[PDB]
């Protein structure tokens, strides 16, 4: 992504040197008082949560390149409580504090627009997620959720779309009633497994079920989805 | 809001103009090619899809002073096929084509945090709201409006506190809690009024038991208190 390495560079060019994480550790957290952006390069996580119980929630997925950012900008405070989770092997990020981002992006208008823009696609996937959810309920997030990762993961073949993505990382990533939308998905022949791997045969399947989240990714990220379309 | 007082200003010493706007009337539209930035300085908006069916879909809402984008800043392209409907009875605006936002978010940086900061409260409030709604479901989505309307229109009254809108439709009430039809809505809020959380009394909605509603909206009153802890502070 051009203006993901672009960013990348001037972060270097900037004295920012990059972080490695592995599976399971957090990025930032929701008890730490000082709030970071952060620029994940390489590598997929998660956003979460915790209630009362104690129970952890999955709220977002992310993939580099992206930004994500634990504070306001101009109050340079929690925009909630929420930690950010390594879910890949490995994952390459840029930790960057706040009030430090600031005159970073000041002094280069071009990233400025890079990662403001990278906030609006968030906030257009939410309300997609929203709306999907709205109409076609569960089923409807599961097939978004399963059209995203077939977009960005998807090459095609003759045997279908596979998903270049190991199993591991992909089993995690798509409650007992998930587990029951995901196989019938795969017992209806949307999803195939076949010599190791999973394949994706009826997109219309998953297009017809995501519809505003398929827009989506067609106003946001045009490119990858003329790929497959 | 002094930073939305202080970005009025600087549209206003730039030749934008406000911009009067009466209910149902639609400030930005999904099939209009030129996207806009919207700086809503007063009444309250919904973002809505209508679908080729003729059904539309209520996706979220908006009170002045905040900012809302039809377009991606950098492709000016359309991030979604949207449209801005005024659901009070009348409402101003600052209505800017994308490009020209390019111009004066560039000459100043301070207001360029400002609308950058209005996407960050966008996002976390979408998610605080699917938080509320994993945990409690639709109960949960309609105690987190409620409590956003007590916060924000909150006037205390011998009946409890006064949610201070007018012809405030159960509908749309429902419409923002991201529920759909009248059934659900009706049979929850009917529990909340047996169970004494709100009554209906002046063609109006008085809160009586905050405590409640605050119960099952803790993530989005964790970010009304994040976000706005100076309204938040006003009933806590
Ligand atoms: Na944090
Ligand atoms: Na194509
Ligand atoms: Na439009």
């Amino acid at each position: 992504n051009a203006q993901a390495e672009e960013f990348k560079k001037y972060l270097e060019t900037n004295g920012i040197k990059p972080k490695q994480f592995h599976k399971k550790e957090l990025i930032f957290n929701q008890w730490d008082p000082q709030e970071y952006c952060i620029f994940l390069y390489d590598g997929i996580t998660k956003l979460t949560s915790i209630s009362e119980n104690g129970t952890i929630m999955n709220l977002q997925y992310y993939k580099g390149a992206f930004v994500i950012m634990s504070g306001f900008i101009d109050t340079e405070t929690s925009v909630g409580y929420y930690n950010l989770e390594v879910i890949s092997e490995q994952a390459t990020a840029y930790v960057i504090k706040i009030n430090e981002l600031k005159e970073l992006l000041s002094k280069n208008l071009t990233h400025f627009f890079y990662v403001f823009q990278t906030l609006q696609k968030q906030v257009s996937y939410s309300l997609a997620k929203f709306n999907d959810f709205s109409i076609n309920g569960k089923h409807g997030s599961i097939c978004g959720q399963l059209l995203i990762l077939t977009y960005v993961y998807g090459k095609e073949t003759p045997d279908g779309i596979k998903i270049t993505l190991d199993n591991l990382t992909m089993q995690e990533l798509g409650s007992s009633a998930v587990s029951r939308i995901i196989s019938k998905l795969k017992q209806e022949k949307v999803i195939v497994y076949k010599n190791s791997c999973f394949y994706v045969q009826n997109l219309d399947y998953l297009k017809r079920y995501a519809p505003k989240l398929d827009e989506w990714f067609y106003l946001a990220c045009p490119a990858t989805w003329g790929k497959l379309n």
